[PDB]
C-alpha cells in the first residue's frame, strides 16, 4: 500500500468494515448481543457522515433467524440452519434499515460468494454494482449469498482487495496478537507487524493497509482512525531502526542501573566531572542549537512562559558547571550506606543499605537547563532514567543528549539514560508498567495535574497544588509582617510556593495593619480579593473572594480574618493542600502550638515561603517538591531516591535453630551502625 | 412503602422505568443518542425475563420526529413542533418493537396525559387497561398523549403511584444529589435521602421507593439492582444513629490523630500499658465471645485457614500481652524526634522531624489475634486507624474494640479508632479518597491480590506474591544446603517467605546432591516439578514444570539448574518478585557478586527464608510485608509509618534577604542532630 | 440465478435450502440475485423442474394464447 503509520490514519478515504460473528450475537449465539452493534452502526454512520467511503460486511445473520423462530426450531427438534440465516438475513437488513436511517443514511443489501470473486464477468458485475452503489452515497451491506454455502474474512479482504480500500478494518473478539500463545510467559501483544493473521498478510501483498481491533473496546474505529495505538497494525515498511520501540530503553536502563551498581568510588564521581567539563567545553554547540530551535519556536510564538523558560546563556552554563561540580563533590557516600548494625546472635548480622529505586522517568516541558541537572542527578544516584520534554528544545535535548552519553561513556560507559521522542503519546508512556518507578513530573501545575489525573497504579512525586498560607498573630510585629508578606507575595509572585492567601488575628483588625497591607499590595499593585468574614467586616472594601480553594499565580491573594489559633489551623486543615506555611508572632507558647498542630508539608517561623527551595536547604540539588503523605515531603534532594535493603550474613543458622532445639537466642544488640 | 435499604432491592416484584428527555437525544436534540437507548432496553428485557414486571416510560419523542422529517422542516422555515412529535411517536413505537422483539419479548403503545390521572372513571379505564396487559407478558410503553399537551416526570410518578409499584426507577443526565450546587465545596452526593427532588418526596409520600441513576452509567439497572450504591436512594426510614454512613469515622480519626499528636511523654505508653492490663484482666469476655463466634462460623465450615485462625487461647493472650508490654517499653522516641540540625545561616536553624501518617486502615481475614496487635501499633505511633475485618470473628472484633476504645479513653481519651462493618462494600470503601492513606491488607495473597487489582490512586502497603529463591554454589556445603533448604521449605511451607523454587550450580549435577535433595524432599512429601534445562538434564525424572512463575504453598517446589552465578542473577530478575533470596556458598568474591548484582527486597548468606519476620530482626512488632519500591522494603516496623516534616525557626529572614541586598550567606553548618 | 441451477452442488445447496424451509410451514420468496445480472421466467420454469412440483401457476398481462 502507502501509509505506514497510525499517523497516517486520518487520510484514508475508502473503509471497509467487517464486524465479526462474535461481536454481535450475545453469549449464547441464541440471540444477538445489540449495544456491541449500535455502537459500531453509530461510529460507521459517523465515519460516513465525516466523508470517508465505508462497505459493511456484517458477518453473523444466523442468529438472528435462529431467535426469530424460536418456536419452530422447538416444535422440530421435538419432531426431527442455513435456512434460519436466510430468514435472518432479511430481518436484519430491515433492523440495518431503521438504524441506520435515524442518521439519514440509506443501505442496501448485497449478497456475494467466494466463487463470486474468481470468474472474472462477474467481478465486472459486482463491482459496476458496487461502484454505481457508492457513488449515491449509499453504504451497503455485503453479507454472503448462504443459500450458496454449504469465517467469511477472506471474503473481506479480497473484497477490499477487488475494491483496492484504504484500510480494512477488521473487528474481532481478540483484542490483538501477542508474541506468543496467551498462557505463555511474554505474551507481547504486538501492536504493530512487521487465519486472520494469513488473511491480512494476503491483503497487504494486494497492497492494503489492515487492522484487527477488539470489538467490546469503546470507540474503536474513532479510537483507530484517530492513529491511536490499539488492536493490531500491519506493514513491513521498516523504514528506521528507531533503537526503541518504548520498552528496550526500559530494560536497558535497568541494565545500566545494575552496571553503575558497581561503580561507586569516584566513578561515578568523576563521570559527573566529565560531565561538567563537556558542559564548559562545548557548549558553543549546544548555545548554536538553543538559537536555533528558539528561532523555530519563535515563529510558533506559544507561550511567554515558554518562550521565556527555553531560553539559555553562557551564564546559565556556568550556573549549571558550578552545580554539577557541587553535586559530583557532596554525592560521595549516598550509595550503598548502612543505616543500621545488629546482631541478632553469634554470627548474626543484620544491616540495612542504601540502594538505588531503579527506572526513573522524568517528564517536563521546554526546559533544557533541567536536563543535565537531572541527568547528574540520576548518575550520582547510580540509578537509571529516562526523559521525556515537549516539542520544542528537542534539538537541544539531543545535543545535551550526546554530551551526556559521552560523560557517562567514560567510566561504566553504559548508557543507562535514554529519550522518548517523536510524540510517545504520554498516556501510554504511563500505561506501561512493572519498568517505571517514579513519575518526575517538573514543568508546571498543568503538567502534573493532567499528569496525577491521568497517572494510574504508578508512584507519581510531586505536588500540583500551591495554596500556601500565612497567619499573622495579635502579638507579630506590624513592619515585621509587612516586608514579609511584601516579599512572600513579591518575589516571584508565580511561584509554586506563593501565598495565594493570608490570614490574620482577629484583633489586629483594629491596627488597621490590615489596610496598611492592602495599600502595599496595591504598591505592588496586587488583586485582593476578601473573606466571607472580611465580607461581612468593612462596608464594601475590596470584592468577595470566589472560591477559597482557587489558585491565582497572578498578582492576587485572597485575604480573610478570623478570631483564634485554632480556628485558623482549622481553616488551613479545610483548604490548605498541607504544602507550606508560615507563622508570625513572639509568643514560643502558641508558636509550639502551630508547630504541632500544623500537618503541613513545611511551616516556618517568622521565615519566607519563599525559602522552599532544598538547595536553600544545604539539600544538594533539589529534584522536586513532594506533597504525597509517603516518603517524601517537599524539598526531595537526592535521598528521596534511596531505597533500603535488607541484607544478613549468617554463617550456619536456621529458623528452626532458634526454636527451642537449637541453642540460638536474641540479642538484638545495635551495633555502631556505619 | 416497605423497602428501606438497597439491600431489600433485589426482593420488588414490580418496576417502572422513566427514561429521560437527555440520555436518549444526541447531543443536539436534533437525532437520537442511540447507544445508551440500547443499553437500556437490553437491560430492561433482561429485568422483564427475570420475571419482575416493568412498564417503561420513555420520554422525547421530538428527536425521533424531527430527524425523520429533516426536509419539510427545511424548506418550510425558508417559506414559513408537537407534529413532529407524533409522526415521532409512531416511528420510535415500532422501533421499540422491532428492538424488543429481539428478545421476544412484544409491547404495546400506551398514551395517556395528567388529566387522565385526575377524573376517576379515566383511572378505572387506565388501571384496567394496564392490569390486562401486565396480565399478558406485554411490556406498555406509555408516552403523553402529545395530541393533547400544549417534564412528564411528575406523570411517571403518580403513574407509580395509581399503579403502587415496588421501586419507581428514574434514569436521567446527572449522576444524584449532591449536599450544595456543584460550583461549591461540600458537594456531597447523597447517595442516601432522609422538581425530581418534589416529585421523589411526592412518590414516597405516596408509599413508593425512588430511585434517580445517572443513564451514561452502564448497567444502571442491573448496577443498581444489586443493591450497589449508585444514583440516588430515597427513604427516611431512619432506623438508628449508625454513628457513621463511612465518613465522619475518616475526619474523626484525623482529629484523634490531631488529639494523641500532643500526648508523647510516656502517655501512649501508659496507654498501651492499660490496654495490655486489659487484655490480661477481661479476657473471660473475649474468650467466651470467641467461643461462641467459633461455634458460629463452625456451622458455616468455611475453610481450614480460617476456621483454624479465628481460633484463640488465653495462651495466644498471653502472647499478644507480652507482645504489647514490648511495644510499650520501646515505643519511647518514635515520634518527633529530629534527623537533621543545619544552621543555614545566622537564625537560621532548620530541622527535621518525625511526624504521623495520618488515616491508616488496615484489612483482614478473621484473625482478631492481630486487631490489638495493629491497635497497639496506631496508638505508639500516634495515628489514627480504621479497621475492617472479614465475616466471623465480628462479635470478637467488637469486644476488642470496646476494650481498646477503654484504652484509649484513659489518657486523651479520643476515641481515634473505629470499625467498617455490616459489608462496608470493600471497594466503594477504597474509592474513597483525602482520608486514607495506607491501605494494609494483612490477610494473604488473595486478599492483597484482590486490593492490588480494586485499588487505584491510594497508596497499598505489602505484597502479593511469595515466589523466593535459593540458590546453591558449586562451593557450598553439601549437608549444610540440605538441612537449609529442608527447613527453608519445610518450617510453614504455606508461609509467604518460602521458596517456592530452588536454583542449583550446573556442575553441582555431578556430586548428586540434586538426588539427595529429591530423597530429602520426598522424605518431607514434596511434590517436585523440574525445570526446562532439567527436563533436558535427565531420563524422565520429575514432571516438568508448568510455569515458572507459578505459586504453590503446599508440599511443591521447582527445581532448576543453571550454568552460572550471572545466569541464576538474570534469571531471578526475570522471575523472583524481588521479595527474598538466599545464597549458600564458600566464595565472598561470589558472595558480593550476589549481594550487589541482587535486586531483592532482602537478600542472605546462608541464612534460611523464613529469617524473614522482623520480630526476628529486632525490629519491634512487624507490620506487614512490602514489596514496592518506595519508603518500605519487607519487615516494616513501625518507622514504616513516620514520615517527616521540615520545620525552620528564622528570626528576621526573608528570601531576598539571602540576595546581594541583604547581607545574608549560606553556612549549611549540620549541627549536631538530635 | 440462472447458473446457480447449472452446477450441481449448488443444487444440491439450494434443494437442502428450500426443502428445509418448506418442512417449517414458511413461503420463500425467490428472487433472482439482480447483483449478479447484466424475464426471469425460465427461472421460474426450471425451478419448479428441479422441485419437480405439481402445478407452476405463471400469471402475466395476456389473458392466454389466441
Ligand atoms: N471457498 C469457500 C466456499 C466455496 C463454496 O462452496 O461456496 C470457502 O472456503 O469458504
Ligand atoms: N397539568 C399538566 C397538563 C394538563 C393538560 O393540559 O393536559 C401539566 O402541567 O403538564
Ligand atoms: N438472466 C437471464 C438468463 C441469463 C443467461 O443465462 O443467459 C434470465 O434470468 O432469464
Amino acid at each position: 500500500p502507502t501509509f505506514t503509520e497510525r499517523s497516517q490514519l486520518k487520510y484514508a478515504r475508502r473503509l471497509v468494515v467487517k464486524l465479526g460473528s462474535a461481536v454481535i450475537t450475545r453469549e449464547d449465539n441464541h440471540g444477538l448481543a445489540l449495544g456491541r452493534l449500535a455502537s459500531i452502526v453509530e461510529q460507521v454512520a459517523e465515519c460516513h457522515l465525516e466523508g470517508r467511503e465505508v462497505m459493511m460486511v456484517t458477518s453473523g445473520a444466523v442468529a438472528f433467524g435462529k431467535q426469530k423462530l424460536a418456536q419452530e426450531l422447538l416444535m422440530s427438534l421435538s419432531m426431527r440452519p442455513r435456512a434460519a440465516a436466510a430468514v435472518g438475513q432479511s430481518g436484519l437488513m430491515s433492523l440495518y434499515d431503521a438504524m441506520f436511517a435515524q442518521y439519514g443514511v440509506k443501505i442496501a443489501q448485497v449478497l456475494v460468494t467466494k466463487p463470486d470473486f474468481y470468474n472474472e464477468e462477474t467481478r465486472n458485475n459486482l463491482f459496476c454494482t458496487l461502484s454505481e452503489l457508492i457513488s449515491l452515497n449509499i453504504v451497503p451491506i455485503i453479507n454472503t449469498n448462504d443459500a450458496v454455502s454449504p469465517d467469511n474474512d477472506s471474503l473481506s479482504a479480497m473484497l477490499a482487495a477487488e475494491v483496492q480500500a484504504d484500510l480494512l478494518i477488521l473487528m474481532s473478539d481478540v483484542d490483538g496478537i501477542y508474541n506468543k500463545p496467551p498462557w505463555e510467559d511474554g505474551a507481547k501483544l504486538m501492536h504493530t507487524y512487521t487465519s486472520k493473521v494469513k488473511a491480512a498478510t494476503w491483503a497487504l501483498d494486494r497492497g492494503v493497509s489492515v487492522v484487527i481491533c477488539n470489538g467490546m473496546q469503546e470507540k474503536a474505529i474513532k479510537t483507530i482512525i484517530g492513529g491511536r495505538k490499539v488492536g493490531t497494525f500491519f506493514t513491513e515498511a521498516t523504514e528506521s531502526a528507531n533503537a526503541v520501540p518504548v520498552e528496550v530503553m526500559a530494560e536497558n536502563a535497568r541494565t545500566g542501573s545494575r552496571q553503575m551498581q558497581a561503580l561507586t568510588p569516584a566513578q561515578r564521581a568523576s563521570a559527573v566531572n566529565t560531565l561538567a567539563d563537556l558542559l564548559v567545553s562545548r557548549e558553543k554547540f549546544i548555545l548554536d542549537a538553543n538559537a536555533k530551535d528558539l528561532a523555530e519556536a519563535q515563529k510558533s510564538g506559544l507561550a511567554k512562559p515558554l518562550l521565556s523558560r527555553l531560553s539559555l546563556n553562557p551564564a546559565k552554563l556556568k550556573n549549571l558547571s558550578v552545580g554539577l561540580k557541587q553535586i559530583a563533590e557532596d554525592s560521595h557516600k549516598n550509595v550503598g550506606r548502612v543505616l543500621r548494625r545488629t546482631r541478632l546472635a553469634d554470627q548474626l548480622e543484620l544491616k540495612q543499605v542504601t540502594v538505588p529505586i531503579g527506572v526513573l522517568l522524568v517528564i517536563f516541558e521546554s526546559r533544557p537547563d533541567s536536563l543535565p541537572q537531572v541527568a547528574a542527578l540520576a548518575m550520582a544516584s547510580a540509578n537509571g532514567l529516562l526523559l521525556k520534554g515537549g516539542k520544542e528544545a528537542a534539538h537541544s535535548n539531543k545535543a545535551l543528549m550526546e554530551l551526556v552519553k559521552e560523560a557517562l561513556a567514560t567510566v561504566g560507559a553504559e548508557h543507562a539514560v535514554s529519550l522518548v521522542s517523536t510524540r510517545e503519546e504520554i498516556s501510554d508512556l504511563l500505561s506501561m508498567e512493572n519498568h517505571i518507578d517514579l513519575i518526575i513530573p517538573r514543568g508546571s501545575s498543568d503538567l502534573v495535574r493532567s499528569i496525577q489525573q491521568q497517572s494510574l497504579h504508578i508512584p507519581v512525586l510531586g505536588h500540583a497544588e500551591g495554596v500556601c498560607h500565612v497567619y499573622i498573630d495579635r502579638d507579630a510585629d506590624l513592619e515585621k509582617a509587612l516586608r514579609i508578606a511584601r516579599d512572600a507575595k513579591c518575589d516571584y509572585p508565580a511561584a509554586c510556593n506563593a501565598m495565594e492567601t493570608l490570614l490574620i488575628h482577629e484583633d489586629l483588625m483594629s491596627g488597621a495593619i490590615f489596610g496598611d497591607v492592602c495599600n502595599m499590595l496595591k504598591r505592588e499593585g496586587v488583586k485582593i480579593y476578601a473573606g466571607p468574614r472580611l465580607n461581612q467586616q468593612l462596608t464594601f472594601g475590596p470584592p468577595a473572594a470566589k472560591s477559597l480553594k482557587h489558585e491565582y499565580g497572578a498578582l492576587e491573594c485572597c485575604i480573610e480574618v478570623v478570631p483564634s489559633l485554632d480556628e485558623a489551623i482549622n481553616h488551613i486543615h479545610t483548604y490548605g493542600s498541607s504544602h507550606t506555611d508560615v507563622i508570625v508572632t513572639e509568643n514560643d507558647a502558641a508558636a509550639r502550638q502551630f508547630l504541632g498542630s500544623v500537618d503541613s508539608a513545611c511551616v516556618f517561623h517568622n521565615a519566607s515561603s519563599r525559602f522552599a527551595d532544598g538547595f536553600r536547604f544545604g539539600l544538594g540539588a533539589e529534584v522536586g517538591i513532594s506533597t504525597a503523605r509517603i516518603h517524601a515531603r517537599g524539598p526531595v534532594g537526592v535521598e528521596g531516591l534511596l531505597t533500603t535493603k535488607w541484607i544478613l550474613e549468617g554463617q550456619d543458622h536456621a529458623a528452626a535453630d532458634f526454636a527451642e532445639g537449637g541453642g540460638r537466642t536474641w540479642l538484638h544488640e545495635t551495633l555502631p551502625l556505619d
